[PDB]
C-alpha cells in the first residue's frame, strides 16, 4: 500500500471546547477522550486557510505558531458555533495548513489563545496521515458577583460593599499582568477605606494594592494591584475586595443602587477583559415628626423632645437610644417638626427582602413642651418600609411622617 498524501482527498477538523484548565500536552490531533472539564456550548471559531503549498511547497518553512502564520492569510474562511457536547466540525476542508482563531465566546469566557494545523497531519512519524484533525481548545469561565452588608446601619454609619471575581488561569509561558477592581460609587456616597483584598486566601497588605483618592476622581473607587500585589495571585484565585462607605443623605430616592467591575488582561491573548457585577440596592428614607396640641385645633408644638430606637413592638424596645448623624435627641422646631435624615427601611436589607420583616423603630418622648403633660403611652412604634415611605400625603415619596399628640396639663 502507498504512504502518501492523496491530494483528491478532503479533510475535517473537529474541536471539542472545554470550560476549564489550559492543556500544556501537545496533542496527537485524534480522539482523545479528555474529559477533563466540562462542555462549552456558544463559542465560535473561525478557520482559515493559509497560503502554504502541501504538494509542492517546502514543509521546514509552515508555519507552526500563531504568529508565524500572520501575513499569509487567504478569503477562504468558515465560521463553526460548539453545539453539542461542545462541538465544532468543519467538513470538507481543502488540504492545507489552517490558522484557528475564536471569534465569539458566552459571558465570562476568557478564550484560549489562536493556534495552527494542518490537513493531513501525523502525531508520529509512524503514524498514518490523518485527514480527520480533533483538537480541545480551552477556556476559563470568570465569574464577578457584588454583595452589600447594610443591616441596621443609618445615615452616616459605615457599611461595607463586597467584590468578588474569579482571576482568569495562565499557563506556563503566560501570566496574569494587570488586576484592577473598579467601582463608580453614588455621589450620596463618601468611600472611608479598603477593609481587606483577598487573593484566594491569602491576604494582602497595603503595598500589594494601591487605592485613589475617589473624592477627587469623581467618586469612582479604583483599586490596583502592584507588581508585589500580582505575584500572590495564583491561577484561577478567586480575588475579593471589601471597602468601607457611608451614605451621606437619602437624596432624591429611598434607593441607592451599586455594581462594579473587574479588569485584567486575558493571560493567553493579552487583550484586556472587563467584567461586570450584578446590581446591589440599599434603602434609606427620611422620618419626620410632627408635633401637635392634641385638644387645641390645628396647633403645632415646638419644644418636644425625642429618642430612637429599634422595637419590635412600642411595648418591646430594643437597642437605643440610637445615634444617628452625631444626634441622639431631636427636639421639634418652630413649626412643630423635625426630620431624621435618615433611617434604613426595615423590610430589605443586605441586599434583599427582610425575612421577616418584625424590626420597627419607635419614638420615645422624654420630654413635653412647657404646660403639657407627658403622653401614656410616650412610645409610637413606625412601620418605616420602603412602600410605606413611598406613601404620598400632598396635605413625600422618600420621607415618612409620624402625628404625635400632647393635652396641655391639670385639665
Ligand atoms: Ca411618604
Amino acid at each position: 500500500q502507498r504512504a502518501n498524501i492523496d491530494f483528491e482527498r478532503k479533510g475535517s477538523l473537529t474541536l471539542h471546547k472545554k470550560k476549564g484548565a489550559e492543556s500544556e500536552k501537545r496533542a496527537t490531533g485524534k480522539e482523545m477522550d479528555d474529559v477533563a472539564g466540562e462542555p462549552l456550548n456558544g463559542v465560535t471559531f473561525k478557520i482559515t486557510k493559509l497560503n502554504f503549498d502541501l504538494q509542492n511547497g517546502d514543509w521546514a518553512k509552515f508555519p507552526k505558531t500563531a504568529a508565524d502564520a500572520k501575513g499569509h492569510e487567504t478569503s477562504t474562511t468558515k465560521e463553526v458555533e460548539t453545539s453539542g457536547n461542545g462541538t465544532a466540525v468543519f467538513d470538507n476542508l481543502d488540504l492545507g495548513i489552517y490558522l484557528v482563531e475564536e471569534t465569539k465566546a458566552p459571558d465570562g469566557i476568557v478564550t484560549g489563545a489562536p493556534f495552527i494545523v494542518s490537513i493531513p497531519m501525523v502525531n508520529e512519524a509512524s503514524d498514518a496521515w490523518n485527514y480527520n484533525v480533533v483538537a480541545y481548545p480551552k477556556n476559563t469561565e470568570t465569574k464577578t458577583e457584588k454583595t452589600v452588608k447594610d443591616a441596621d446601619q443609618n445615615i452616616q454609619d459605615a457599611y461595607t460593599y463586597t467584590i468578588k471575581a474569579d482571576a482568569p488561569t495562565w499557563g506556563k509561558d503566560k501570566k496574569l499582568t494587570a488586576f484592577r477592581f473598579e467601582d463608580e460609587l453614588d455621589k450620596r456616597l463618601d468611600f472611608q477605606k479598603v477593609t481587606e483584598v483577598k487573593a484566594g486566601d491569602t491576604v494582602l497588605g497595603t503595598s500589594d494594592y494601591t487605592v485613589n483618592d475617589p473624592a477627587t476622581d469623581g467618586n469612582k473607587l479604583v483599586v490596583t494591584l502592584t507588581d508585589e500585589g500580582l505575584k500572590k495571585v495564583k491561577s484561577g484565585d478567586k480575588m475579593s475586595l471589601t471597602f468601607e462607605v457611608k451614605r451621606k443623605e437619602v437624596g432624591n430616592t429611598t434607593e441607592l443602587k451599586n455594581r462594579a467591575d473587574v479588569i485584567f488582561n486575558n493571560p493567553n491573548t493579552d487583550k484586556e477583559v472587563k467584567n461586570k457585577t450584578n446590581e446591589v440596592v440599599t434603602y434609606h428614607g427620611k422620618l419626620k415628626v410632627v408635633k401637635k396640641d392634641g385638644k387645641e385645633a390645628g396647633k403645632v408644638l415646638k419644644g418636644a423632645e425625642f429618642e430612637l430606637y429599634q422595637c419590635t413592638s412600642a411595648a418591646v424596645l430594643g437597642k437605643g437610644p440610637l445615634t444617628v448623624d452625631g444626634v441622639k435627641k431631636w427636639t421639634t422646631g418652630d413649626d412643630g417638626t423635625f426630620t431624621i435624615d435618615g433611617l434604613h427601611v426595615t423590610d430589605f436589607e443586605d441586599g434583599k427582602e427582610a425575612a421577616p420583616a418584625t424590626k420597627k423603630f419607635c419614638l420615645k418622648e422624654t420630654k413635653a413642651p412647657a404646660g403639657y403633660a407627658l403622653p401614656d403611652p410616650n412610645v409610637t412604634e413606625i412601620e418605616f418600609t420602603r412602600a410605606k415611605i413611598s406613601e404620598k400625603d400632598k396635605f413625600d415619596e422618600v420621607t415618612l411622617v409620624s402625628e404625635i399628640k400632647n393635652i396641655k396639663q391639670g385639665t
